[PDB]
């Protein structure tokens, strides 16, 4: 038990609208360190029509781009591309000891595939709950390394939906100021539904939430 009283400040019958979700949700993020907030949406999709699929990007107004100090773990010639494209540290596996004895100046990991065994095995219980662990469906680890540091320094994020016609994609930190946190929620949305597959029939955005890593959801109002 915890979260009785985090039950208690949230209506799970009210569709809240995107303002009041952003405010809050700042009051259901009280744990430790800065907790990702995430929208997620249950598609009106058949999940199993590759013609049906919602696959792209979205360029949030805050938090990404050039002001993101970006993280890049590799071996070999990799570590060359990741510092040609820009990342703003790079390391190989000797960086890990770094991060280990204390250094978390970045707001971003990206690693290539031969790394990860030692990166998800040492690491793994710092970063997995900063949500700063390399994932292959959140985008950040491939051997196209020097192409995945670009993308985010140019401020825009990826987002596809999963095999339940869920789709989802984080916005923010609880500890954002709550208009920007509502700036972000609205511009995920607006390009969600600029991806609207052609042949999906009836209603697209069945029920649409605001949530942080292990929190109550809110239900909220997209068209707000
Ligand atoms: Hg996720």
């Amino acid at each position: 038990k915890r979260y009785r009283a985090l039950l208690e400040k949230v209506d799970p019958n009210k569709i809240y609208t995107i303002d009041e979700a952003a405010h809050l949700v700042k009051e259901l993020a009280t744990a430790k360190f800065d907790e990702t907030v995430e929208v997620h949406a249950k598609l009106g999709i058949d999940p199993r029509r590759s013609d049906q699929n919602v696959r792209g990007t979205v360029s949030l107004p805050h938090g990404l781009g050039k002001q993101v100090r970006v993280l890049a773990i590799a071996k070999g010639e990799k570590i060359k591309e990741a510092e040609e494209a820009g990342a703003d540290y790079v390391g190989g596996e000797e960086i890990i000891q770094k991060i280990l004895d204390g250094w978390m100046d970045f707001d971003a990991v990206v690693a290539t595939p031969d790394v990860m065994g030692a990166v998800g095995s040492k690491l793994g219980r710092i970063l997995g709950p900063r949500g700063l662990l390399p994932n292959p469906k959140a985008g950040t680890v491939g051997f196209n390394i020097g192409e995945i540091i670009r993308e985010i320094k140019a401020g825009r994020i990826e987002f596809r939906n999963d095999k339940t016609g869920a789709i989802h994609a984080p916005v923010g930190k609880a500890c954002f100021p709550p208009e920007k946190l509502a700036d972000n929620i609205r511009a995920f949305i607006r390009a969600l539904e600029a991806h609207k597959p052609e042949g999906a029939k009836g209603t697209f955005l069945r029920s649409v939430y605001v949530t942080t890593t292990m929190g109550p959801s809110v239900r909220i109002n997209p068209h707000s």
